[PDB]
């Protein structure tokens, strides 16, 4: 039995291994620029941010979470309420002057009703959750470091993630495009799927992992720190099966790499 | 990037396949497959074909079939049952111990496949529309038959690679009692993967019957996995194309290698 993201949130809530937010960006105004030009200015306040598309000076204010799993890199997550069912996650490396954004959109009902076999017929992706990625530099930072880029370094690992004493999953990073997950313990106990995913390298042994689910529409965004054996991220989906209220909740886990598989 | 139709998969798996030779060992035999409820289906073998008679529906038919022998005493029989829409019948028969398992599988109609996964979730329906019914029994007239086949947890936790031919190679990861992941390492589906609904049964020491039912491209897979001999023998069944018309049912066989075993603390 598969479950809605709002019920997932409820299972992940208590005794979670989540990082405590930091206020370290409060008072900063960060100009995120990329190869297309200025993208979005973000000004941080306690618990919240104001964002402005650099071109139109159009944006919003949103409650936001900022966490710092590894020193010098900040994960910022907020819902963009000027758009339908959209979340925005950033990883900002202050000392290198580089950033990655993930802008995620959940599907309409009409999209979800196009079944997988028809999607096969039409050459459409199986997941209807959309994710756009940008990789840029921080305006005003002299001599920024290299842009973040895709990585193959997780492929072949099988890792267990203890999200709390009652929630535990494993991921198996199959290839550049797909990973398998299963819930070992939790409200999704015994469930498993393969889903579309994306891997980026943020720093030595630090990865940004993004997935997009095809059964229950879900966007996951997590930073995986294999040196600390810890992860920090979020899950975004509809609270229920009615395409209305959104669920966007913090997750964090202790990580254990169970094995590495090499195919001769 | 790209899923393919079963007919294309058949074409990819055809050349230099690691399949077993079909055998004519059962020609002239009538096997009376019985279960606890009574007679199930009697099968009489002739060269390349069998005749069957179904006790409960009182019906019969003739069909071409394949019979293969992976392990001594144990026979895999497969046929399309043309008397019903899009139905396949696979038997594992152990002539040493006098026991059998059957898988009767049905491919979904087009209307059924159009019910999307999220709607299935909201209604509590299975995600795969492929149906499989299992029976286990004894062979009629077989003295002192051995224990029945039954479900097994013995493959759970294994990760195995299967080389079906020089150009076709998949791995399976047996996640739990209901589900496994697969990935195509080399072949016409190269780089594709999914998780699908599966079933595991133990036929003999280190010999398993694995059945899976796919949720993206409707497909039934039935395979004997012999971990002692490091070899598999079975079939894949689906539609040739995306039009719910002609059926594909083709033999597979692979050289197996267990890559690792995963225990979760
Ligand atoms: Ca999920
Ligand atoms: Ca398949």
């Amino acid at each position: 039995v598969f479950i809605q993201v709002g019920a997932l949130a409820d299972g992940f809530a208590p005794e979670a291994n989540t990082l405590a937010p930091v206020d370290a960006l409060v008072g900063r105004t960060l100009a995120l620029e990329d190869a297309s030009g200025a993208w979005r200015v973000h000004t941080f306040e306690p618990g919240a941010l104001q964002w402005r598309d650099a071109a139109t000076d159009t944006g919003g204010r949103a409650p936001c979470r900022v966490t710092r799993l590894r020193d010098g890199l900040y994960f910022v997550d907020y819902i963009d309420t000027t758009a339908r069912a959209t979340s925005v996650s950033l990883v900002i490396d202050l000392d290198n002057g580089v950033w990655t954004s993930v802008v995620g959109t959940l599907p309409t009902e009409a999209d979800t009703r196009i079944d997988a076999f028809t999607r096969v017929a039409r050459g459409l992706p199986l997941t209807a959750v959309d994710a756009q990625f940008r990789h840029g530099t921080l305006g005003g930072h002299a001599r920024p470091g290299p842009l973040h880029a895709p990585t193959r370094e997780l492929i072949g690992k099988r890792t267990m993630y203890r999200y709390s004493p009652t929630e535990c999953y494993e991921h198996i990073y199959l290839n550049e495009n797909f990973y398998a997950w299963q819930c070992l313990q939790g409200v999704e106990g015994g469930l498993a799927d393969v889903d579309r995913c994306h891997y980026f390298k943020m720093a030595d042994e630090l990865y940004l992992f993004v997935w997009r689910e095809k059964v229950v529409p879900t966007l996951g965004v997590v930073l995986i720190d294999l040196a600390q054996r810890k992860t920090d991220g979020k899950i975004f989906g509809y609270q229920g099966g009615d395409f209305g209220t959104l669920s966007n909740f913090q997750i964090g886990a202790y990580a254990q790499v169970l094995n590495e598989t090499v195919h001769p």
